[PDB]
């Protein structure tokens, strides 16, 4: 995890969706330092949303306006500052 609000909560993933997964999803807009999806520990499955920092708030920004509302695996993402 790392700077500023150069942090983002996403949600409603795809649950078949892993940490690289969401990592390369993001690397577009900028330097992805840390990248994770949240899953229940009983059953391993994806709780469909996850975490990602960048090194630099501009980036967490320009994958805001990029991804939220964005289409993937017929949701959408809801993007999120955190």
């Amino acid at each position: 995890e790392g700077p500023e609000g150069a942090n983002l909560f996403i949600y409603h993933l795809p649950q078949e969706f892993g940490d690289q997964d969401i990592l390369q999803m993001f690397m577009p807009f900028g330097n992805v330092i840390s990248a994770k999806v949240f899953i229940d520990k009983q059953t391993n499955l994806s709780k469909c949303f996850g975490f990602v920092s960048y090194d630099n708030p501009v980036s967490a920004q320009a994958a805001i306006q990029a991804m939220n509302g964005f289409q993937i695996g017929m949701k959408r993402l809801k993007v999120q500052l955190k």
